[PDB]
RNA sequence: CCCCCCCCCCCCCCCCCCCCCCCCCCCCCCCCCCCCCCCCCCCCCCCCCCCCCCCCCCCCCCCCCCCCCCCCCCCCCCCC
């Protein structure tokens, strides 16, 4: 029969990669700091010091942010997530030791984490510069409140909030979203910026952009931290910020998949076009594949997953054009750097999409009027 | 087919968070006091001492309130709810020891709980100041009745009654409801304020506001206590008041969800508007998601649950406007700090909603008249 | 290379208390068993017999095209 001549390449390609006999393990490096729950409270203090510091140096805040995320996970878990990702990890412990150094003649004590990635010499400078800003703050308002100080439990998550904004715009993969990351960090997190002088969206976002670029394994650590953080029963409003901002990243690097359902929902006439209908057999395979993966496919582009290319609709020129045209006519895209392969289908879809959104008459058949 | 091009993001996002391989555990601190049933009666006495004290210092009453709630749960259960919430707990026992101290020269005995969070030095001062108010009360009325004294079993729940009022207005998350908490504590719980001089709604509410802010894990303990308290077969009228005041918190931080059903019930014409109907596919998903969760979604904003953002209708500008307008026209909102994204839909919905509530004619078809 | 060790607190015990006590042999009857009839077997009958190797042709496969991605967006706020 002619019904039998078929070949499910999409399912077979997945079967090949899923049943690999051998494994590659990428060079994570010489060592990774794996802090446990006992240090979490010290890192939150370190995160607070950077936040209270006016015009703070956020060169290490991307790294310090990851240390807080790993301390929340705990040494056992964060090692487990690195090994499950596919990395040989040389686990370095993290705890508190008292360092004595004579700054400006007078001998001073400092509680420092003995980290491999972060030197004890730069850790004291974060505390030194924070004490300067603290006494300046204390001189201005007399008594500093619990909100404005570094001891607040939000401090650690406040730094991870803009980390979730950075992870939201990692799909582009060229620090192009930085403008949107800062923009949202002013619309969102506005109360937090009032109570902390050193909440600099541009400076902190670039730090997280740097640490995710330099260390691709830490983006896997943050994503699985964010999912673990979002799996909790309840916390604070700042943790509610992080959870909401983190879930905005879900479905990044695959907007054409969502806009394709929109074109189907609004019933754009150019979907029924002949050349678009020729592709419909294969576009359903990727949508069914997206339905198969489920929640797993959300961070397939944020984490540069090999199977992220399978979710692409760009391989279908005609369907992509009408979907990208529908988005243009409804006026939801811009400045989206996706170009339609078929320009005629794009313009026709844009024209009909503009006609769909016109005027606004009341539909009385929807209501249960007697 | 074009019916297959779909993607249930709401269900897949839940599937991602529900199937997390790893877990985060937040720094609960150095230690938590986990009192058992044997101390419950001592804390009730301590709660009574604060209530009989005229112009009492309710600095520790928020913490003392949590200790009574945890004593009612019992060491085994309160440890279980902290671990299920996602917290590493260092359980400190709570029981009675006799402390001898010479106040004003004369050596005096005091039954004190050896708590970590509460010092033995401040515990005796609660008893000392209560004895002053007790003898002043005894001098005025001669013989103090069972209602006015600290030994009454209601004392512990009376302090937790305004804790339920604080939890009712935690959705705002900025002590803005304090005015309403004091207001309702005067309308309801009025008989209790007559029999206790130290029932200060403003002072006690601020104490619970402080302890929930400083310790986010205790708000999880109180919510699960209130549900466990509400699951009882029956009790006193004060316990009945607490159960009623606690269930008023159910559905906090999601009033737009309830007002949306009201607009559908009253049949506001602006629901059938074109731009509102475009959102109807996605607004049903969140209502069906709210129906899926059931009783679990009640305290999703009180407990700052990551999945609380999923219940938001604010993401839909047009539907939110007509729903917020319907509430304005019926005259049920105010001073609600929610602003409509679409002003024209809000005004049109408000206008029709005002026309719905006019006059009042008798409908004789409703009755079974022969 | 570096480096004594040690250091507190503390007899134990203490009360109350014999046990036992009654009633009661057992058994007793009836009753050998068996008994008859009866060897078994007997016939007929080797089996087999023919025909027949199998195989034989034709034929590498393959060859094109193609990263992906890029937008926007915390939530909440009343009353009871």
């Amino acid at each position: 029969a002619l019904s039998k001549v078929k070949l499910n390449d999409t399912l077979n390609k997945d079967q090949l990669l899923s049943s690999s006999k051998y494994t590659i393990q990428r060079s994570t490096g010489d060592s990774i700091d794996t802090p446990n729950y006992d240090v979490q409270k010290h890192i939150n203090k370190l995160c607070g010091m950077l936040l209270i510091t006016e015009d703070a140096n956020h060169k290490f805040t991307g790294l310090i942010g990851m240390l807080y995320a790993m301390s929340r996970l705990g040494r056992e878990d964060t090692i487990k997530i690195l090994r499950d990702a596919g990395y040989h990890v040389k686990a370095n412990g993290v705890d508190v030791t008292t360092h004595r150094q004579d700054i400006n003649g007078k001998e001073m004590k400092f509680e420092v984490l003995t980290l491999a990635s972060l030197t004890t010499e730069i850790q004291i400078n974060i505390e030194i510069e924070s004490r300067k800003s603290y006494k300046k703050m204390l001189k201005e308002m007399g008594e500093v409140a619990p909100e404005y100080r570094h001891d607040s439990p939000d401090c650690g998550m406040i730094i991870l909030c803009i980390a979730a904004l950075v992870i939201t715009k990692l799909a582009a993969g060229d620090r192009s979203g930085l403008t949107a990351v800062i923009r949202r960090a002013n619309n969102v997190l506005k109360n937090e910026m009032k109570r902390y002088k050193g909440l600099l969206p541009k400076d902190i976002a670039n730090s997280f952009y740097e640490v995710f670029e330099k260390h691709p394994h830490f983006i896997d650590v943050f994503v699985h931290f964010g999912i673990a953080q979002s799996s909790t029963r309840g916390g604070s409003r700042v943790e509610g910020i992080f959870a909401g901002l983190f879930m905005n990243a879900y479905g990044a690097g695959q907007v054409m998949l969502r806009w394709g359902v929109l074109a189907k929902s609004v019933k754009n006439i150019m979907l029924g076009h002949a050349s678009v209908q020729a592709e419909m057999e294969q576009v359903v395979e990727v949508y069914e594949y997206a339905q198969k993966l489920g929640g797993e496919a959300g961070f397939y582009h944020i984490l540069n997953n090999p199977k992220a290319s399978l979710l692409s609709l760009t391989q279908f020129p005609h369907f992509s054009s009408v979907v990208l045209g529908n988005a243009a006519g409804l006026g939801i895209m811009g400045e989206y750097r996706g170009t339609p392969r078929n320009q005629d289908l794009y313009d026709a879809a844009k024209a009909y999409a503009e006609q769909l959104k016109e005027n606004g008459v009341i539909n009385y058949s929807v209501l249960d009027l007697t």
